């Protein structure tokens, strides 16, 4: 069967303001705003999935942890499995590994668009604040 997990964790900044990879520093996806601790699928656990996938995709030593929200839903023919955790700081800039580099932005004003539409599920929750 063909299914995929995904376990990912808001950066809190200094600013209530999370970190989030979005049309990268200088790249071309502008459509990419998503967020860190991504393919935690691999061949982790539940709990180590992220915990492990945060030290890759953040490198950096933050007062990060707990969760926002989580939901398991597959796609006609696809299983995808997508983990929101909630953090609350992170000293210096986020690098671990996430794929393109984000900038300090409102979590209040999340890009349900700019991101994938097909995960929006996720965001329809928090989305509506
Ligand atoms: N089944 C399913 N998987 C999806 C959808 N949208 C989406 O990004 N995914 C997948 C692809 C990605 O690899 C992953 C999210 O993190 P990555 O883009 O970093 O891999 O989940 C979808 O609509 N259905
Ligand atoms: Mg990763």
């Amino acid at each position: 069967m063909k299914k995929l997990q995904i376990a990912v964790g808001i950066i809190r900044n200094e600013n209530n303001e999370i970190f989030i990879t979005r049309r990268a520093a200088d790249a071309h996806m502008a459509n990419k705003l998503e967020f860190p601790g991504g393919k935690i699928e691999m061949g982790e656990t539940p709990e180590q999935a992220v915990v492990r996938e945060l030290q890759e995709e953040v490198g950096i030593t933050p007062q990060h942890f707990s969760l926002f929200e989580k939901l398991e839903y597959e796609f006609p023919d696809r299983h995808i499995t997508l983990w929101f955790w909630l953090v609350e700081r992170w000293e210096g800039e986020p690098w671990g590994k996430e794929g393109q580099p984000g900038e300090w932005m409102s979590l209040v004003g999340l890009n349900a668009d700019d991101f994938p539409p097909a995960n929006e599920p996720v965001i329809a929750k928090l989305k509506r604040l």
